[PDB]
């Protein structure tokens, strides 16, 4: 693969390997290691990650919705993958032939998967409980032993799992933790019989209480080296290393002359003789309007962007007259400065879970292991 | 194509031929019009808009950079295309071969380029002059004489056309945008002979000023429904149809009581006994955090979205007990109510442009045409 435009994200595998080995080392030898690859691996690369996760330790993958796992099989992954998410009854033959374990939640569900599906090939599930999360998962006792139930008939329907999901593991208040924790301890005693894998721990979880786990985490944000808040940062077992950085090239400088305005509604004004720099990255690529008035990095200094943002470019104030072509680090390091996904996420006003994801399939990832460029993924490629 | 996930956008490319054609028929018959179709074109599907733009009355395209206009030709397109951002003068060779127009506004690029390439193919060269929107474009006379000698010297340089921007086309003063035209003219006489094409309008200018749009005008977001901004809606010649809309199912239904808690956080309580719905589309889709609290369609009612919303979902209060499977529209009609891009955009604060942009590659685009489905692109798809 091979792109056309001096903008791109780069990828650094390295780190997700440590930060996948680093809590590999931190569990129980009997713990599993589930990495979270959703949403294209949170906008890394969902193979390429994948694939460096299974190598630091983890035995199984996660994604979101039916699709995603495909792709990955498609893609040449072996392991397990379970989907999180909803997926229609009418798609369970897909999933057991693709063998790609299953969420479910709903009795009503599994009535209508079962006179559709009858074997070969045996379909695995995981019952999801609802501790408090208030999102999906089952509540009550009736409903729970009804899907038992009907599992238990179907002899290609297999429960391999059961667990819950966090809405503040990563607050430094346990309060509410503690009573889903405790609410999923009584919930596991409506199943007649403990599934082998019994799971409930996130990345915050995980990384502070990493006994109360069961046999497999769910390993997300902090595989790819962010914390999962800015609260827990020092009650981190171990340091993270940030995984994703973007970068631009500048593609024409110039000389403003006070008066001179520069982009949409023309809201800035050069109040002196300043040089200006265009780069190629706008809105369309995920750097939106609102970053308006944050600033970037070149020749190792910050350089804020004026006026408004465009749909694929921008334009910066530069120390001086620099040469086209000289690179610009939208989030990265350069000499003393860094700019991290979090310091972003702040102007957006948003976490930074929500930064690599909103970063297009317009820009390119470069991916590196063992300090050597291994491949390049462009989406819109040829 | 087929997707399987209960959420995805509709494309009705008939408004976007109406669009284009209500243009057509406004325009004088010599004046071109040329679609732009860059960022996968306002994320409606690029190939898609662009062959029914051809088909309505365009007869040439505009993307933003050279690896877009690429794969507008992998596609099957063949009418002729315009790079309108910048450019490797060591990828001339290949736009001259795919026959792709580019940009050019420094004359070190044009030194660059000829010292690479030597024919047989000639390119297309598109002058841009910087008229005050201060992003791209040559300033002074000196250079934009070098840039016409460097082209008419090349045997295989030929300078198709030139252009400019407008930074305030649909601001309802005047002022600006008449500095800019005025200051197009007074440059135009700096070129020893006019290009066959010159153009400078945008959708806001063409629309309000089709008698000064020369030759060719470059045709965008009204191409989508969309008005340039809210002050001009007014002004417009004709009423534009609105082409995009996204939808989803509720995948689950439960009623909560009065305490319970809701997503991340549990910033959101249950006041009383309430019935929640989970829906299958999160920030991971382009739906950003930030719309926490507006509303969403259903059973043609509006519905609160209630507490964070997540990477791959969110939840929303119902008006009672829906059954599993009912459909939401979070962009769209239903019965007697309607959500536009428009409304999004307010409450994301934001200008419309960035909303449909921002709709990730992982939701499935419907296109429908003479009130039938025409086909289905799955960006993830198998
Ligand atoms: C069921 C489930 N398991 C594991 C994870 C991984 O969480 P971490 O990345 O914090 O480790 C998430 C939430 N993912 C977030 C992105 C969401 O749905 O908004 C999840 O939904
Ligand atoms: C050179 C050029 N021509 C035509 C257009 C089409 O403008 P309209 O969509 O308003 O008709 C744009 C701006 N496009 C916007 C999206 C930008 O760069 O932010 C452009 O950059």
């Amino acid at each position: 693969n091979d792109f056309h435009r001096d903008t791109w994200a780069e990828v650094d595998l390295d780190a997700i390997y440590d930060n996948v080995e680093n809590l590999r080392r931190l569990l129980p030898d009997d713990t599993h290691i589930m990495a979270v690859v959703k949403a294209n691996a949170y906008g890394h690369g969902d193979v390429q990650v994948a694939r460096t996760a299974l190598e630091a330790g983890a035995s199984r993958l996660a994604v979101a919705f039916l699709d995603e796992a495909l792709a990955l099989r498609e893609k040449g992954i072996e392991a397990p993958i379970l989907v999180l998410g909803a997926s229609r009854p009418a798609d369970a033959a897909l999933a057991a032939q693709q063998r790609i374990a299953l969420t479910v939640f709903r009795s009503d569900w599994l009535e209508e998967a079962s006179a559709l599906y009858s074997g070969p090939f045996p379909i695995h599930f995981h019952l999801k409980m609802d501790t408090g999360m208030g999102r999906l998962g089952v509540k009550d006792e009736e409903e729970t032993k009804r899907i038992v139930a009907l599992i238990e008939r179907h002899p290609h329907f297999v429960l391999e799992g059961l667990y819950t999901h966090f809405a503040t593991a990563d607050e430094v208040n346990t309060d509410y933790f503690s009573y889903q924790y405790t609410r999923f301890l009584h919930m596991l005693e409506w199943l007649p019989s403990r599934p082998p894998l019994v799971h409930c721990a996130n990345s915050a979880a995980s990384l502070r209480f990493p006994d109360r786990t069961f046999n497999m985490v769910r390993f997300g944000i902090a595989m790819y080296g962010l914390a999962p808040s800015p609260g827990i940062k020092p009650l981190l077992p171990y340091p993270l290393k940030e995984a994703f950085s973007l970068h631009s090239r500048l593609v024409h400088v110039k000389k403003l002359q006070p008066g001179e305005k520069v982009s949409y509604g023309a809201t800035y004004t050069a109040q002196t003789e300043e040089w200006i720099g265009t780069i190629p990255i706008g809105y369309a690529d995920g750097w939106l309007r609102r970053l308006q008035h944050f600033h970037v990095l070149v020749d190792g200094q910050k350089a804020p962007i004026v006026g408004r943002i465009c749909m694929d470019q921008c334009m910066i104030r530069l120390p001086g007259p620099l040469p086209v072509g000289t690179k610009v680090t939208l989030i990265g390091r350069q000499g003393d400065e860094v700019i991290s996904i979090d310091d972003v996420a702040r102007h957006l006003e948003t976490i930074n879970y929500e930064v690599p994801c909103t970063i297009s399939y317009r820009v390119p990832r470069i991916f590196f292991r063992h300090k050597r460029i291994m491949e390049v993924r462009n989406a819109i490629g040829r």
